[PDB]
């Protein structure tokens, strides 16, 4: 009988189970309640800590999934379907794993805290590409990852009432982030030293949480992976939360044909409806056709945050503090399949003129014909105006920019400007078994794979070659979580990884070959993303 | 009195001079009186043709230059010298020269035709760097050049009346032209082979002509140098010439106010100052601070010129025409020193950030703070934002584009797409004999020596290289006189010169190396001055 595998927490005990690695055995949690099932009248609001238990919760298996779409555009893909739910969809889902090595540690170990990504409409951490039983191994690390609720259950926001806040979402990660506080002592884990971590819309939360005073005392150090709060999709207004909650309601039948329209009586007729009803009519309450925007994102309410991510970046003192940001090659061609004219992953996309100036509009919504005419001549080799693969090359890099790439290098640049220690990455290695064409390149969220150790695993047909460049980035993120320097202590002699300042602009490449370190986070092109796009629009 | 010095045209009889060369001599007419003086009554007027006289009019030397500014930002310096008068200043100016090569042609031989630039303001066919005899010698061409009115003497406009008519400079170049179609057999020239070439406001008096039927029909083929009628400098409408013509009427005590006031007593009051009077008060007109400013040009008065320039090219047929574009490598160097802070000729002009953004106000005079922003957007280095190495060759880009670089490009593809055959050229040689400082490159203007074979002159000492470049691109520009094709008619072993089109945009480099073709006229600069700040401008 193993006895590591029994732990004691504040609520109850747990009993988990032991996972097996090419390198040797990690103890595994799997399932560990945090808080109270929202259902409900619990639905749509904050999270409730979780009411101590008796006997022993098993913690062996992953638990449900919060209640999301599920993809459908590409049935038996193995692109698409590696980010769908692997569990049953449940509003019972708040859930958190931890991993830990085994033996546990005598001394206490930095705490790796990973939140996924999916637009806040969708993601789970049970999914295979987020197994962390390959990072607990080789780095010896304690690793956490949360459910938290998407969509309308996690982020539909009445801004005023007290029955649909907004926000919650972000709440049940906090909530989880006060858990490691409390109870990952009890894996060998050092409550003093929390990195956390995401990609996309986790890289947001990270950064969110980052901007909120209540959540910035849980944890000491962050990494963005393809994703800032200052995105254009990551957060919304209250007026238009508002509209969009109104929207969803009607579409299901809220309220009743008679019924006044106050947000108590409205929040209580959208309790009443099942879970599948409220995600069938999600995308139907966005404005416009649009790529990489999303219906039920957080809102700037004055509380969580109580101005907007630009303004509280603008305005912050980060002394003391070290960030890894960082993109990939091609943060947009994901996405243009997803609604741009003329694209499809079973061709070349070889998209013309006329679809070109029609993939502006939706790839960047809500702008004047006169800013998506700046768009245009920024984006246009005019040596070679219609040439498709030209074309399609350029409409991938204003979804990756306007999206991805500039709002990460705007926060990159206030936080090493204003106390911050920051590194910058730009993962430029495709996988061998990226199943995606091969136009879309470095699709965004195809860096995860190698940061969690997934080419260790034998039952995968990863390349000698992919397995060391996995094992790099693992001592990489380790070592930014130990020391908050992702170079080695111990080593003069590897590539060295330079801070990234607001004046020099440094960063480096990740793939196969050493580090190479590069200056300028495509800074030609953000300038007119966050400098005179902006005034652009003042002026109407 | 040798045979051919003496020559008989419809006015009467010449005695010429025989110029000598160090491959031959040259037969040469200098002071042709092809106009009754414009003097008295006649300042203003349109030009009266030549009386016939009686007798031999002595055409040994160069006669009286018309009355223009003189240029003392530099007195004594060569690089400023050059270009000021070297003849006595006189309103009784309307003179031309023809060169003839010895012995005179037998048979009909192409003629060139010569007009001088200067921003309209000054310039004479006198100046030693186009001095005729070398083109001559070399290629036995009949080479013309005439003096025509500058400054308020030839562009004062006051539309719709007949005192002031404007645009009589212009006239003074059509007169010379009818003259050449005239008497240009008596030296050997053909009058159905007529090529005009000029510089800077010549190369925009070039395109005049392009666009007006009148003179349409007395030449056949066209070479802009460094200029265009396009031109944001080259035009005024009619308010702003009225109102500069009354300024500049104030400024010398015009009318006698208050008398009044109609433009039959002001012009009347203009005619009894002095010339000089007129011109000491020729810059204090200008609305604004700015370079490459001048106070009279041509103005669109709906008679020479029916509609702007820009409608006419658009809307325009020039099937069966041959045109030789091109402009330096440094364009707008030039005209730094002539009021953008911080430039000096005499240090290396490492200007700020700040004289950089004041200086983008001078270079683009009369354009909204958002239209500036673009500007200072697209011409920043966003990685090295404040070096002043890259600062000062980024205003230069700035002046030269917008006025010389882009407004060429965009009437070579409309000539090109319209009917026309186009060749365009990059003039990169910077002369070793060169007196402006070395950041200024290749400045506007210092290709025309070359042009005249002036390093074939002994006294100068140009290099062994220099004297044949200067051999290929009189060869280059005589070709294209005779066959309308810079190419040798037969020689394969020289690199070709490909013409100029509106999807390829090929040019070719000239410089001591061999011809290298290139693609694109600073195209991504020029689709934002020729595409997107109109439409900038548009919504204000
Ligand atoms: O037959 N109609 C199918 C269909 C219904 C609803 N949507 C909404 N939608 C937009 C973007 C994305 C992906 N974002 O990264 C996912 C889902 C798409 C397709
Ligand atoms: C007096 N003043 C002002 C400007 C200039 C500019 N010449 O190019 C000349 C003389
Ligand atoms: C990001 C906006 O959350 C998008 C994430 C998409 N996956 C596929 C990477 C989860
Ligand atoms: C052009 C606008 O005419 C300027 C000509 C200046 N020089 C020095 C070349 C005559």
């Amino acid at each position: 009988e193993d006895a590591e595998l029994l732990v004691t927490v504040r609520g109850g005990r747990l009993r988990g189970i032991r996972l097996k690695t090419p390198g040797g055995p990690v103890s595994a949690f799997l399932g560990i309640p945090f808080a109270e099932p929202p259902m409900g009248p619990r639905r749509f609001l904050p999270p409730e800590p979780k009411q101590p238990w008796s006997g022993v919760v098993d913690a062996t298996t992953f638990q449900s999934v919060c209640y999301q779409y599920v993809d459908t555009l590409y049935p038996g893909f193995e692109g698409t379907e590696m980010w769908n739910p692997n569990r049953e969809l449940s509003e019972d889902c708040l859930y958190l794993n931890v991993w830990t090595p085994y033996p546990r540690p005598t001394s206490p170990t930095p705490v790796l805290v990973w939140i996924y990504g999916g637009g806040f409409y969708s993601g789970a951490s049970s999914l295979d590409v987020y197994d962390g039983r390959f990072l607990v191994q080789a780095e010896r690390t304690v690793l956490v990852s949360m459910n938290y609720r998407v969509g309308a259950f996690g982020f539909l926001a009445l801004p005023g009432s007290r029955e649909a806040p907004g926000n919650v979402g972000l709440l049940d990660q906090r909530l989880a982030l006060q858990w490691v506080q409390e109870n990952v002592a009890a894996f060998g884990g050092d409550p003093t030293s929390v990195t956390l971590f995401g990609e996309s819309a986790g890289a947001a939360s990270v950064g969110m949480h980052l901007l909120s005073p209540p959540s910035r005392g849980l944890f000491h150090r962050a990494v963005l992976q393809s994703g800032a709060p200052n995105g254009p999709w990551a957060t919304v207004g209250m007026g238009e939360a508002r509209r969009r909650a109104t929207q969803l309601a009607h579409l299901v039948g809220c309220p009743p044909g008679g019924t006044g329209g106050n947000d108590t009586e409205l929040v209580a007729c959208l309790r009443t409806r099942p879970a599948q009803v409220l995600v069938n009519h999600e995308w139907h309450v966005l404005p416009q056709e649009s790529v990489f925007r999303f219906s039920f994102v957080p809102v700037v309410d004055g509380d969580f945050l109580s101005d907007t991510p630009e303004a509280l970046i603008n305005a912050g003192d980060f002394h003391g503090l070290q960030v890894l940001v960082g993109v990939v090659k091609d943060e947009g061609s994901y996405f243009l399949v997803y609604g741009a004219p003329g694209f499809s992953k079973d061709n070349e996309s070889l998209i013309s003129r006329a679809e070109f100036l029609a993939g502006v509009r939706v790839g960047v919504p809500q702008v004047s014909d006169l800013a998506a005419e700046a768009v245009v001549l920024h984006y246009t080799d005019w040596l070679h105006p219609e040439d498709p693969a030209r074309l399609r090359e350029a409409l991938s890099d204003v979804v990756g920019d306007h999206n991805v790439v500039c709002p990460v290098a705007q926060l990159a640049g206030r936080l090493a400007a204003q106390g911050a220690r920051v590194y910058a990455y730009v993962f430029e290695h495709r996988a061998s078994t990226l199943s995606w064409p091969l136009w879309m390149g470095v699709p965004h969220g195809y860096e995860i794979e190698f940061i969690f150790g997934i080419p260790l695993d034998p039952s995968r047909n990863y390349t000698a070659e992919e397995k060391i460049f996995a094992q790099r980035l693992m001592r990489y993120w380790a070592n930014f979580a130990r020391t908050g320097d992702p170079n080695e202590p111990r080593d003069p002699k590897a590539p060295q990884w330079p801070p990234y300042t607001a004046g020099a602009q440094q960063y480096v490449s990740l793939d196969l070959r050493p580090l190479e370190v590069r200056r300028g986070l495509r800074a030609q092109a953000c300038a007119f993303w966050n400098r005179f796009l902006p005034k652009l629009l003042s002026a109407t």
